[PDB]
C-alpha cells in the first residue's frame, strides 16, 4: 500500500481553548510508522495551529478555497493559502455540494487549480441513500470522479487523495462497513488505472470517510484499497491518535 | 450626524507581507477626529492584522460568517469569531448575494444571529443596474431592508449598520454621485424612522460604498444622511488615510 494519510477535518468547529488542548494531545502522541497526518481547522485557526502543531507527521490543510484572489466577499483563495504556508486543501466536501452549491464542475474547476498551484488535495465524492438504494453508487461516484479527472494531467494526479465519503455515513453513526467501503475503493482504483495509469493507480490514496472512529479504524485499513481515513467528529478528540495508529 | 464609520472590505486579497506594509501606514495615521475606523480581512489574516493593527480607531470585522458553529466544512461561525476577538462582521455583500447563493432570507437570518450574538453588523442592501434602470431602486432597498428588519427588535438596531452599495458601482469606477447615494439614503432613514422609531433612525449609521476613493470621499460625506463609507479597491491602498479624513 502507498503511504496511509489520516486527516482530521475539524469542520467549523474549535475555540482557542480546546484546540491548545487538542494540539497538545497530538504533539505528544509519537508516531513510529510512515503516515501523513493532516489537520485542517477554519481558516481562522490556521494560524494558531500553525503556531502550536509540531509534530513532524502533520501538515495543515484548509476546509476549502477559491482559486484566485479578487472581489470575493468572504472566501480565501489558493494564492493566500501558499502565501501563509497552508499547501493542503479539502475540496468538494459533501457539505460545500450540499449547503453551499458545489457542483461537479466547480469542484472539478477548483481541483485542477488548486493542483496548478502545487497543492495537494483531498477530493471528496460519494453518494447519498437515495443513490445506494438505487444501485447507482458506482456511476454516481465515477461520475464525480471523472468530471474532476476531465481537468487534469496525468502527472497532476500526484497531488491527488481522494476521500469516498458516502454521504449517509457522515455524522450519523453509520459507518460504511469494510466490505461495502472497499468494493467502491476498489472500482476506484479500477477505474483510475484503466483512464489513466497503472502507476498512478498503485500510488493513489484512496481513504474512506463517514463516521470512523478509533474503534472501527483498523477493520477499515485492514482493507486492501483502503489508505486511510478523513475523519470528522472523532478528530476532535484524542482517540484521533489510536485512528492514526490503526494506519499501522 | 451619528459617529462616521470609514470601512475597509480587503475583500479576498492580501499577502502577509502587503498587509504588513498597509497596517503600518495605518498604524501611523493619527486619526484626530471621532470615527470608527473598521478593517475587514480575509479569515486566515484576522490574526495578523490583530497582531499588528495598533491604531485606536480601528477594529477588525470579519467578511462573512455562518451563524453556528457544526458540521459546515469550510464556513466559519459567529461563535468562533467571538472567541478570537472579532465582533464585527460585514453580511449579505453583494458578492455574496451573487456568487454564493445569499438570498434575502438568508442574510436576515445571518443578520440576527449576529446581533444575537453580540456583533456589531454591517448589513449590505442595493440594486443592480437593470433594477436602477427599471426605476425600483426604492423597492429593491426596501425590500431588502425590510427583509432584515423582519427579524430584528428595536434594540437590536443599535448593533447594526446599513451599507447601500449600488451593484453596479462596486469595483468598476462608476461610482454614484453624491445626489444619487444622498436620495437612497434618506429613502432608507425615512423607512427606519417610520418603521421602527425616529429615535434609531437618528443614530443608523447609513453607509455608502461603491467605487469611493480618496478624491470623491469628501463630496459624498458632505451629503447629510451618508455616514461613511464601505470601501474595496482604494482600502488597499494607503490612500485609505485620505478617505478616513474625508468624514470629518
Amino acid at each position: 500500500k502507498p503511504q496511509p494519510i489520516a486527516a482530521a477535518n475539524w469542520k467549523c468547529n474549535g475555540t482557542t481553548a480546546s484546540i491548545e488542548k487538542l494540539v497538545q494531545v497530538f504533539n505528544e502522541h509519537t508516531i513510529s510508522h510512515d503516515v501523513q497526518c493532516v489537520v485542517a481547522p477554519t481558516f481562522v485557526h490556521i494560524p494558531l495551529v500553525q503556531a502550536k502543531l509540531r509534530n513532524p507527521k502533520y501538515v495543515i490543510s484548509a476546509q476549502n478555497a477559491i482559486a484566485k484572489s479578487g472581489a470575493f466577499t468572504g472566501e480565501v483563495s489558493m494564492p493566500i493559502l501558499k502565501d501563509i504556508g497552508v499547501h493542503w486543501v479539502i475540496l468538494g466536501h459533501s457539505e460545500r455540494r450540499t449547503y453551499y452549491g458545489e457542483t461537479d464542475e466547480i469542484v472539478a474547476q477548483k481541483v485542477s487549480e488548486a493542483c496548478k498551484q502545487g497543492f495537494m488535495v483531498i477530493a471528496c465524492i460519494g453518494e447519498t441513500l437515495q443513490q445506494r438504494e438505487a444501485n447507482q453508487t458506482a456511476k454516481v461516484v465515477l461520475s464525480q470522479t471523472s468530471a474532476i479527472a476531465a481537468k487534469l494531467t496525468k502527472d497532476a494526479w500526484n497531488q491527488v487523495v481522494l476521500a469516498y465519503e458516502p454521504v449517509w455515513a457522515i455524522g450519523t453513526g453509520k459507518v460504511a462497513t469494510p466490505e461495502q467501503a472497499q468494493e467502491v475503493h476498489l472500482l476506484l482504483r479500477k477505474w483510475v488505472s484503466e483512464n489513466i495509469g497503472t502507476d498512478v493507480a498503485a500510488k493513489l490514496r484512496i481513504l474512506y470517510g463517514g463516521s470512523v472512529n478509533a474503534a472501527n479504524a483498523a477493520t477499515l485499513y485492514a482493507k486492501p484499497d483502503i489508505n486511510g481515513f478523513l475523519v470528522g467528529g472523532a478528530s476532535l478528540k484524542p482517540e484521533f491518535r489510536d485512528i492514526i495508529d490503526a494506519t499501522r
